Order: structure tokens, then C-alpha cells, then sequence
RNA sequence: AAUUUCUACUAAGUGUAGAUCGCAUCCAG
DNA sequence: CTGGATGCGTAAAGGACG
DNA sequence: CGTCCTTTATT
């Protein structure tokens, strides 16, 4: 009984193995003399070119077929599409109609005579040259005759367009699922908005745009859709909506603009047309220090056009008073928070002064319709914002001082940069070497980018009642010039942040269009590439075109050394292969196949479905079984051993046995003397398939991919991992010069970087070079493998994880959470919620031999954040930090995998589509998304390198506890062993009681502060404890639906940390507050006395004292020692929860700090969901919904503690 | 600071530890 | 540019060409 | 013929 070991051999998946290919002997010499690499480097260039010309014809072919087309179902479909109350049968109707619509478009394409030619040899030899009218381009296409097969891959990518399936890549799908669906929505909107378009306004568009061949109304009748299948039609349709610009240049207004005026001017909100997407084929970064520099000077010198539009926006905003403050608007969003702060000094005072009208009891259904109508508003006028501005304070004047301040900042930064704009300037050093220069370009770009990103607030997305077009005329003119800095900012950053070496490579073919197609022994002379072994070394051996068969003559050499030559036999895809061979002109003539059998095949009775006869299919199988035996190229390759034919449920049952039997990999001896001569003579080329684990100097643990690669040829690997074909060989030209490499000169000591390494220094007898691998041309070889090609353990992984979980008695849960002090914190939990382990992942501990050496990745991040502060916020340090986090998580994966294996444990992770990230946490959402993706990926085939490959857990019996990754949005609910959970109420919650603080203690009014103090059942001093007790029933406060217990007794126990920061003893600070106002707190219930008091500074000291008692988390920033979590509520046994009582302990039973509490409670939510699985019938486990609500959660946390 | 590649390294001396699905294509803001 | 999605990860029939 | 490039078959 293990959950894990039920999950081996579940599904098949592809991986690519990558290797340096090192030439051997004369190989590189012979390759240089024959000038082969040049030919390839050119070919790749020319190939990209021809693909574009090919596309040109493809694009012409598509318009021909789309123009012609006339869709049949249309009206009928649109109508059913529109029905808002469809019986399920009617939704199936609607699908069949949508399928038929797509099949119409597909059949329109594939039914040409022209179609089969597009992806055959013919398109390059004859069609494209006739089509083209340039002599150069025709020469390019001509260069590829006898090399058509190299286009197959591209051909497959273009085929996806002509599909009828509902797939992103399809033309049908783009027409029927995306563009038709929009057209229909626009019809809907049109009949609502039809009348407002002025009689005159419409006739404009029919002449200026439509050219008087169709009426504007035509474009909103269903039956007229066919017109907008083509990119041309779409260009028209979108022009009607967006507006056009004629040959003359006269602006012509579009329907969507007219609507904008009407809804603006009458303070209304009618809807607007969506434009149609483009059709599927219709129509880069900076490459050198000089090009980057040149752009910086040309777009941003003092007489560039962007600088001109700054000078104009200075004059416009200097004249801010001269304009109407009721027709100037500020878009709603982040810019409202910012501009609120800029002029009041307060983020949420502008929030308040429209809360001043809207604002007293708060049911959350009224609080959402509160908080939502809020978000509905589009913008605010300078008049409305002055309606909020207390008298004596001019909103327009202080805005003028802020905007004008930002342009003086730009001009000041221009004078510090002036020498970069001299026509006389030349660059001393490379930019990545020249920090001075880049920081000069950054500083200017920033100040321009902040001015730009600030000013952008003055839009209002309007859609806006009468706008000061005297202001927006000059503003829009000049802002559209200013927004060009955006592109220029990105591309110049992306450049400085790039690496100094390039990975640019190109594909080698060795003059063979199907080069290295597959490893099959028979196809070995066609592909001209095979694999050799000698001892622990593996080589790629490539026959030269003029000596294809040169390896076929070589015999085993008894006396001398021998190579091992691979002997590989694959039957690829019996469902594809078995028919082609046995119904081929060649074989069909040899083997009379009865009219039954060809009927069965032509008819399709063997294929499951309604046409299926188990007997017909059974007869086809014995046809295939005899032919295979009459076909000795298979029957003698694979010792075939089929199941008795009566036992097959379907054809796929037989095929699956062929597929698994039809793979064999062995080795043959081949004379090492004879093969080496071939290489010298230039008849064979030889590369060692190499990575660092094959070095004579390597010791200790190989890369996982080395192990996979070796296991391919191991006799304990029985198909678990197949060597696939379609490997590629590439040359990556060097991108660095040895002389310009950083060298650590031999025999001088080098300073070690890791503070936790005892050894502070290493001295080597040899030189070591930074980025050495890129100072040299490198061959790289990519080998695709096939894991679990024939899976036996077929079941839906999640349903199986739910069954095992339900019937598992003590299910363990690894909870992972992101901390502020801790990059990641781990809490392992048992089936009853006892903390088994709990620790931080700030330090990664690497083990080699019996030694351990830890690397504190929290120290590393802290030092790279300091280095970010020094040198402003340099572009690169941001990247270094991004990459460092990116590598951190790949250490963490290993640890999580260990925990899974050790505890047979499910994983509880944060759902990143629902929750809200606090940004106190170091590992931002983006990086964590990457981590959850990596985790899914590893667990498709989770292996322990250090295990025996044949053991479960090993490289041949990898655990498959995760379904193949799809999309970030799909990282929700559950994926096998990984459960995604909302982080709500996982941190700030008493792990000992389930208590959370559902009170709002923000002070507003003296009256509000009274109703609060009266809503408590009791407020008293307790002398025998020296504590103030605040008994409540959450019934009496608003927004407390989620709590389950409801009646709590708060105490002012222990201290808190107010936020600079002061420690506050709670008990004595209440005494202090009450004594300040002559309140006798010892007199039983005190609630009347506090409400008797009439001083507002009493209530705000009290609400602040309530805030502190309910702030369970207390933290001092920079002080990693002080992250304590302390409860105001007593548990079953009348003890308060204080986290520090457990951080002390070595094996604690409750969370040791705030971060620990986070992880713990995320793992408990999974425990709740396992609770649900145990409540459900086995058959209905699929149906159980995992998403735990706040209401369900608080119930679980408040009842499970006991 | 060496790498199929990436991060962290120097890990006891040309390397250590973990990770590592390639290639092509299309579509989106 | 980076996530979304597509597809290939093949031996053997078949043909052009000298 | 041979040899090299192209095309084929799909649960
Ligand atoms: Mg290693």
C-alpha cells in the first residue's frame, strides 16, 4: 500500500535530449575542405526566405477560396445561436450546425485540384515559379529542387490552416467560432443602435468607404456574412466601424465613433461594435551597440519629434487654468490613487469625497453593490475632483505644479546627458561593459517614461459628455508622438539585459533533405546517420553523400578493437503502417485480399462506432496477421507473438500489440580500424555525442538526461524509454573571442562566493574562462526520446488520486506557501492535521558523497537587491534577480519531489487565478507561475536519479502523478497530486482556534465608534487575570457571515507591534487610555461608560487599541527575528496561541511563525477536500467540487481543532 | 568561474548540485 | 516578447532520372 | 536497373 506506486506506466510523453557533438579526427578538416557548413548556413537563410514566398502563394490561394464560398446554414444558425434558453438537444443542434459550417470551409479548400499540389514537391518546382514575377525570387525557389523533403515540416504547419476541426490554427475556426460569433454580436448591437446613425452620416460611408457597391446595412444581415470571410472583407467591415481614410486623405467617421459622440453627449452607455479578427495569414530587436546608440540619438535628441511634443505639453499644461475644469477628465484606475496622493497627500481622500455622497449598516451584498458601482464609473472631471477639494485648495493649480515639475526633471536629466547627443560622440566600450552610458540612457528614458505614464491619466476613456476639445486637440496631437518612447524603452532594455553570447544556430543537413530522419537499420543508407558506441563513449557517424553505403561493407574484426554499431528496428504507428504496406499497389498485387477484407476496409466496419462489426474487424486482424508473416521485413525483425484473435475488443487492441512488439535496439560489432579509415578518408564524419558527464574527469552524479540517454541502449530498458527519430544536428557559431574572455589565471587563488562554504578560496593549476563554451563553434545534437510509448496503467489520474485519497487512512499533505521573510515555507501534515515537518526553504542543501553544503538563497536575493539599490535600479540587476529566482525554483522542485516520495504525499499549492498577491512576498506571481509549471512538468515522470533505474521511482519506472501542462489558467482545482487552493484566511488566522478578525476597526465617526462598542455583548476588566475581556457574538456586526462559531471572547493578552514601530503592552495601554479620560474600568461592565465619553480622541485611541488586539501578526521589517503570530482568543484549554512558544521548539505541533502558519493552513484546505472525498461514493468522486469557500473554510478550521 | 542548456557554484581540481521538450507554425494584448 | 495552441518527432511505397 | 528524392498510411 502506497499511493505513489500506483502511478507508473500511465501515459506516453516526448522529451528532447541535447548534447555537444565533438568532431573526431579529420572530421572537421574534411568538413572544412568540402565547405559543407557554409552551404548549410546559407541554406537556412535561403530557406526562411522561400517560406515567405511560399506563404505569398498560400495567401493568394486562401482569398480565391474564401471569396468563392457561400455558407449554407447561415440564417438558421444565427437564429439558434441567439436563443438564450436552449434545451440541451438544441445546444447539440447548434454544434452540428457549427461543425457543418466549418466543414463547408474545409471542403471548399481541400476540394480543389489545386489543393493537393500545395504540400507536394510541385509547389516549389512548378507552381511557385510560374506565380512569381521576379527573377531573383524564382532563383531562390529554384535553388530548392531535389530538396523538397526538407519542407515537410513547414508543409504540416500550413495544412493545419485548412482543417475543419475547432483548433486555433484553422481558417474555418477563425471564421465560424471567432469571427461569426462577433458578427452576430454586432448584429445584436446594430438593431439596438440603428436609429442614431444620421441619414446623411450613413450615405457618407457608402461613398467614401463602401465605394457605393453595398449599403452599410448589408454588413449586419446574417446571410451577408460570406463577404467577411476574406481579409479584404474584414478590412471593409472594420473600416465601417473604425472609420476610413480615403486616397484624398479626408477623414471618414465610423459607426463606432458616432456612437461615441451620442453616448458621450447624452450621458448614456449604449454598446460599441467589436472589430473582426484578421484572417489567419494576412500581414524585432536591436542588433548592435551602434544601432542602439543611433536610435537613442535620433528619437530623443533635442530636435527629435518626441522632444517637440514634450515642449508642447509643457505649454498646454502651463495654460491649464484657461480651460474648463468640467470638461477635463481623469481615467479611473491606478491613476486615481496616484493623483489623490499628489495633491491632498492622501490616497483615499478622493475615495472618501465620493464616498461622502454615496455613504449606516453594511450587508456585504450592499457592500459589493457599494464596491462595484464604484468600479463602474469611467472617470472623474477636474470639476468633480474640485467638488471634493476642500476650499482654499486649487486642484488645477497644484496639478500644474506637479506636471511642470516632471518636465523640469526631464530637462535637468537632458543636460546630464548632453554629450550623448553630440554628432561627435563615439563609443569607447560596449554598453554592457559601459555602465556609465547605459545609466545615462536609462535615466532619461525613465523620466520621459514617468512623465508619459503620468500624463496618460487625462483621458477618461471618453465616451464622455462634452469634452474640452480645445485642450484635447493639442493634447492628443502631442501625446500620440510621446507614446513612441514606449517601444523604444522596451527594445533598449531587452538589449542591455540580453546575454553577451548568442545561441543563434542553424541546421545541418549534410546535403540530404531527409537527413537523419530515423534510426532504422534499413533506412540507414537513406538517412546517412547512425550511432556508434566505444566503451562509455557514444558517437554520431554520418556518411558523406558520395559514400552512402560506406558503412554497410564493414565486418566485425576478431583481433583488433571494434565499434558497436546500433541496430535499430521500428515499426512506426501500426495503424498507419499496416494498411499502407498491405493495401499498396506493390503488396495488394502479391496478396489477393478477399472482397470481404477490402470491403471491410473501404467501408470501415473494423473501426469502432456504429459501423462496427466485431467479426469484420476480427477478420481484418487475421488478414494483417497472415500478411505480417508473409512480409519477412517485419516478421523476421520482430519475434511477433500476438494475442489470440478472438480476444481483441477492437482493432486498436491488435495494433497496440504490433506497436509494442515493433521496436528493437541492439548492437553489431564493426571494425574500429576499418571505421576510423573511413573517417580519415573523408568518407564518414564522426562526432562524439558529449556533455560534461562523459569527461574522463567526471565523478559523481550525472545529469538526469545523461541517464535517459544511456538507458536507451541498456538491456534493462524494455521500451520504457524509446529512442525516437527526427533528431537534428545544428552548428552554433562562436559568439565570443578567447582573448576577450574573463580568465582566472592558473596558480593564483580564486575567491569563493558562498559564505557558507568553509573553503574561502580555490587555486587551480590551470586557467578557467568565463563562458568558455561560446568562444568556439559548437555542434549541438538534439535527440527525441519516447517515454512510456505503450502505457498499461490507463485511468484518469485525478479520479484515481481521489479514490486512493478517500480510502487512504493517514493521507499526508505537503503545504507550500510564499513568505515575506521566507522565499517558500514548507509544512508537511498528516491525515489528522498534525504538523509532521515545518521549515523554511530559504536555504537549499546540496549533498554530494556524505558531505552537505547549504546555499542560502535568501541571502543571495538580499545581496542582489542591495546591488539593485546601488546603481539606481539598473536594468541588469532586475534581470539577474529574475534569473536567480528562476534557478532557485529548480532547486525547490527537487526538494518537493523528495517530500512527495518520502511521505507518499499530495501537494497543496496556492491557486494563482483567484488569490491576491501581497507583494510583501519575495517570489512574485510571475515566478511562482513558472514554479507551478515546473512542478507539473517534473511530475509527468518524476524520477530519483540516485535510485536504481529498474525500481519504481527510477529512471525507467518514473511516477506519473501529474497530467501534462496546458495553461496557467488551468493551474486550478486539481492536477493529480497537486491541489490548487485559495490563500484567503490562511495567514491571519489563529491555528489553535480557527479565529479570524472579521471586524472593521477603522475609525470614522464618534457615532460609529459608539455603535461598535455597544455591539459587544460585554466589555469588562478581569482582575483575577489582569486582562480586558471583549465578549462578542459576530451576529451583531456587519460582514461576519463566514464565521462559524460566532461567539468569541477577545482578551487584551500580551503585546503587539504598532506600525515607525513601537511595542505596545495591550493591558496597560487600555488602562492608560481609560485613566486619561477618568473611566472607572473596574466597575463590572464598562460599555455604558465608554459611550458616555464625548471626546473624539478617546474613540480613535480606542479603535486603534482594538485594531492592535485583533492584529494577530506582528512583524518588524528588516528584523527577521520578529515575525510573531499571537491570538486574542483562548483555546479549548484556556491557553492563548503565541507562535513564539513553538518557534523555540524543535518539533512543534503548531505553526512556528506567520509564514509557517500560511503553509500549514494551505495544507489543511486539502485536508478539508479529502474530507469531501471521504463523504462521497466512489462512483461520484469525479463529481466532488474541491473549491473551498471562506464559509466552509472557517467551519473546518474552527471545528477540527477540538 | 568551466556546463547540451539554465541557476547556484568551485563542491578538493578541466569540474559540483538540482533542473532541463526540441523543432517548426499560427493567434492574441 | 510571452503565453496560448497547432503539428512532427517514420519506414516503406512510389517515382524521376541516368 | 540502382540511386536518390518524394509521398504515403493514419485506432
Ligand atoms: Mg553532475
Amino acid at each position: 500500500m502506497s499511493k505513489l506506486e500506483k502511478f507508473t506506466n500511465c501515459y506516453s510523453l516526448s522529451k528532447t535530449l541535447r548534447f555537444k557533438a565533438i568532431p573526431v579526427g579529420k572530421t572537421q578538416e574534411n568538413i572544412d575542405n568540402k565547405r559543407l557548413l557554409v552551404e548549410d548556413e546559407k541554406r537556412a537563410e535561403d530557406y526562411k526566405g522561400v517560406k515567405k514566398l511560399l506563404d505569398r502563394y498560400y495567401l493568394s490561394f486562401i482569398n480565391d477560396v474564401l471569396h468563392s464560398i457561400k455558407l449554407k446554414n447561415l440564417n438558421n444558425y444565427i437564429s439558434l445561436f441567439r436563443k438564450k434558453t436552449r434545451t440541451e438537444k438544441e445546444n447539440k443542434e447548434l454544434e452540428n450546425l457549427e461543425i457543418n459550417l466549418r466543414k463547408e470551409i474545409a471542403k471548399a479548400f481541400k476540394g480543389n485540384e489545386g489543393y493537393k499540389s500545395l504540400f507536394k514537391k510541385d509547389i516549389i518546382e512548378t507552381i511557385l515559379p510560374e506565380f512569381l514575377d521576379d527573377k531573383d525570387e524564382i532563383a531562390l525557389v529554384n535553388s530548392f529542387n531535389g530538396f523538397t523533403t526538407a519542407f515537410t515540416g513547414f508543409f504540416d504547419n500550413r495544412e493545419n490552416m485548412f482543417s475543419e476541426e475547432a483548433k486555433s490554427t484553422s481558417i474555418a475556426f477563425r471564421c465560424i467560432n471567432e469571427n461569426l460569433t462577433r458578427y452576430i454580436s454586432n448584429m445584436d448591437i446594430f438593431e439596438k443602435v440603428d436609429a442614431i446613425f444620421d441619414k446623411h452620416e450613413v450615405q457618407e460611408i457608402k461613398e467614401k468607404i463602401l465605394n457605393s457597391d453595398y449599403d452599410v446595412e448589408d454588413f449586419f444581415e446574417g446571410e451577408f456574412f460570406n463577404f467577411v470571410l476574406t481579409q479584404e472583407g474584414i478590412d471593409v467591415y472594420n473600416a465601417i466601424i473604425g472609420g476610413f481614410v480615403t486616397e484624398s486623405g479626408e477623414k471618414i467617421k465610423g459607426l463606432n465613433e458616432y456612437i461615441n459622440l451620442y453616448n458621450q453627449k447624452t450621458k448614456q452607455k449604449l454598446p460599441k461594435f467589436k472589430p473582426l479578427y484578421k484572417q489567419v495569414l494576412s500581414d524585432e530587436g536591436y542588433t548592435s551597440d551602434e544601432e542602439v546608440l543611433e536610435v537613442f540619438r535620433n528619437t530623443l535628441n533635442k530636435n527629435s519629434e518626441i522632444f517637440s511634443s514634450i515642449k508642447k505639453l509643457e505649454k498646454l499644461f502651463k495654460n491649464f487654468d484657461e480651460y474648463s475644469s468640467a470638461g477635463i477628465f481623469v481615467k479611473n484606475g491606478p491613476a486615481i490613487s496616484t493623483i489623490s496622493k499628489d495633491i491632498f497627500g492622501e490616497w483615499n481622500v478622493i475615495r472618501d469625497k465620493w464616498n461622502a455622497e454615496y455613504d449606516a449598516v453594511v450587508t456585504e451584498k450592499y457592500e459589493d453593490d457599494r464596491r462595484k458601482s464604484f468600479k463602474k464609473i469611467g472617470s472623474f472631471s477636474l470639476e468633480q475632483l474640485q467638488e471634493y477639494a476642500d476650499a482654499d485648495l486649487s486642484v488645477v493649480e497644484k496639478l500644474k505644479e506637479i506636471i511642470i515639475q516632471k518636465v523640469d526633471e526631464i530637462y535637468k536629466v537632458y543636460g546630464s546627458s548632453e554629450k550623448l547627443f553630440d554628432a561627435d560622440f563615439v563609443l569607447e566600450k560596449s554598453l554592457k561593459k559601459n555602465d556609465a552610458v547605459v545609466a545615462i540612457m536609462k535615466d532619461l528614458l525613465d523620466s520621459v517614461k514617468s512623465f508619459e505614464n503620468y500624463i496618460k491619466a487625462f483621458f477618461g476613456e471618453g465616451k464622455e459628455t462634452n469634452r474640452d476639445e480645445s485642450f484635447y486637440g493639442d493634447f492628443v496631437l502631442a501625446y500620440d508622438i510621446l507614446l513612441k518612447v514606449d517601444h523604444i524603452y522596451d527594445a533598449i532594455r531587452n538589449y542591455v539585459t540580453q546575454k553577451p553570447y548568442s545561441k543563434d544556430k542553424f541546421k545541418l543537413y549534410f546535403q540530404n533533405p531527409q537527413f537523419m530522419g530515423g534510426w532504422d537499420k534499413d533506412k540507414e543508407t537513406d538517412y546517412r546517420a547512425t550511432i556508434l558506441r566505444y566503451g562509455s563513449k557514444y558517437y554520431l557517424a554520418i556518411m558523406d553523400k558520395k559514400y552512402a553505403k560506406c558503412l554497410q561493407k564493414i565486418d566485425k574484426d576478431d583481433v583488433n578493437g571494434n565499434y558497436e554499431k546500433i541496430n535499430y528496428k521500428l515499426l512506426p504507428g501500426p495503424n498507419k503502417m499496416l494498411p499502407k504496406v498491405f493495401f499498396s499497389k506493390k503488396w495488394m498485387a502479391y496478396y489477393n485480399p478477399s472482397e470481404d477484407i477490402q470491403k471491410i476496409y473501404k467501408n470501415g466496419t473494423f473501426k469502432k462506432g456504429d459501423m462496427f462489426n466485431l467479426n469484420d474487424c476480427h477478420k481484418l486482424i487475421d488478414f494483417f496477421k497472415d500478411s505480417i508473416s508473409r512480409y519477412p521485413k517485419w516478421s523476421n525483425a520482430y519475434d511477433f507473438n500476438f494475442s489470440e484473435t478472438e480476444k481483441y475488443k477492437d482493432i486498436a487492441g491488435f495494433y497496440r500489440e504490433v506497436e509494442e512488439q515493433g521496436y528493437k535496439v541492439s548492437f553489431e560489432s564493426a571494425s574500429k580500424k576499418e571505421v576510423d579509415k573511413l573517417v580519415e578518408e573523408g568518407k564518414l564524419y564522426m562526432f562524439q555525442i558529449y556533455n560534461k558527464d562523459f569527461s574522463d574527469k567526471s565523478h559523481g552524479t550525472p545529469n538526469l538526461h545523461t541517464m535517459y540517454f544511456k538507458l536507451l541502449f541498456d538491456e534493462n530498458n524494455h521500451g520504457q524509454i524509446r529512442l525516437s527519430g527526427g533528431a537534428e544536428l545544428f552548428m552554433r557559431r562562436a559568439s565570443l573571442k578567447k582573448e576577450e574572455l574573463v580568465v582566472h589565471p592558473a596558480n593564483s587563488p580564486i575567491a569563493n562566493k558562498n559564505p557558507d562554504n568553509p573553503k574561502k578560496t580555490t587555486t587551480l593549476s590551470y586557467d578557467v574562462y568565463k563562458d568558455k563554451r561560446f568562444s568556439e563553434d559548437q555542434y549541438e545534437l538534439h535527440i527525441p526520446i519516447a517515454i512510456n510509448k505503450c502505457p498499461k496503467n490507463i485511468f484518469k489520474i485525478n479520479t484515481e488520486v481521489r479514490v486512493l485519497l478517500k480510502h487512504d487512512d493517514n493521507p499526508y499533505v505537503i503545504g507550500i506557501d510564499r513568505g515575506e521573510r521566507n522565499l517558500l515555507y514548507i509544512v508537511v501534515v498528516d491525515g489528522k492535521g498534525n504538523i509532521v515537518e515545518q521549515y523554511s526553504l530559504n536555504e537549499i542543501i546540496n549533498n554530494f558523497n556524505g558531505i552537505r553544503i547549504k546555499t542560502d538563497y535568501h541571502s543571495l536575493l538580499d545581496k542582489k537587491e542591495k546591488e539593485r539599490f546601488e546603481a539606481r535600479q539598473n536594468w541588469t540587476s532586475i534581470e539577474n534577480i529574475k534569473e536567480l529566482k528562476a534557478g532557485y525554483i529548480s532547486q525547490v522542485v527537487h526538494k518537493i519531489c523528495e517530500l512527495v516520495e518520502k511521505y507518499d504525499a499530495v501537494i497543496a499549492l496556492e491557486d494563482l487565478n483567484s488569490g491576491f498577491k501581497n507583494s510583501r512576498v519575495k517570489v512574485e506571481k510571475q515566478v511562482y507561475q513558472k514554479f507551478e509549471k515546473m512542478l507539473i512538468d517534473k511530475l509527468n515522470y518524476m524520477v530519483d536519479k540516485k535510485s536504481n533505474p529498474c525500481a519504481t521511482g527510477g529512471a525507467l519506472k518514473g511516477y506519473q502523478i501529474t497530467n501534462k501542462f496546458e495553461s496557467f489558467k488551468s493551474m486550478s482545482t486539481q492536477n493529480g497530486f497537486i491541489f490548487y487552493i485559495p490563500a484567503w484566511l490562511t495567514s491571519k488566522i489563529d491555528p489553535s482556534t480557527g479565529f479570524v478578525n472579521l471586524l472593521k476597526t477603522k475609525y470614522t465617526s464618534i457615532a460609529d465608534s459608539k455603535k461598535f462598542i455597544s455591539s459587544f455583548d460585554r466589555i469588562m476588566y478581569v482582575p483575577e487575570e489582569d486582562l480586558f475581556e471583549f465578549a462578542l457574538d459576530y451576529k451583531n456586526f456587519s460582514r461576519t457571515d463566514a464565521d462559524y462559531i460566532k461567539k468569541w471572547k477577545l482578551y487584551s493578552y500580551g503585546n503587539r507591534i504598532r506600525i515607525d514601530w513601537e511595542e505596545v503592552c495591550l493591558t496597560s495601554a487600555y488602562k492608560e487610555l481609560f485613566n486619561k479620560y477618568g473611566i472607572n474600568y473596574q466597575q463590572g461592565d464598562i460599555r455604558a461608560l465608554l459611550c458616555e465619553q464625548s471626546d473624539k480622541a478617546f474613540y480613535s485611541s480606542f479603535m486603534a487599541l482594538m485594531s492592535l488586539m485583533l492584529q494577530m501578526r506582528n512583524s518588524i521589517t528588516g528584523r527577521t527575528d520578529v515575525d510573531f503570530l499571537i491570538s486574542p482568543v483562548k483555546n479549548s484549554d484556556g491557553i492563548f496561541y503565541d507562535s513564539r512558544n513553538y518557534e523555540a521548539q524543535e518539533n512543534a505541533i503548531l505553526p512556528k511563525n506567520a509564514d509557517a502558519n500560511g503553509a500549514y493552513n494551505i495544507a489543511r484546505k486539502v485536508l478539508w477536500a479529502i474530507g469531501q472525498f471521504k463523504k462521497a461514493e466512489d462512483e461520484k468522486l469525479d463529481k466532488v467540487k474541491i473549491a473551498i469557500s471562506n464559509k466552509e473554510w472557517l467551519e473546518y478550521a474552527q471545528t477540527s481543532v477540538k
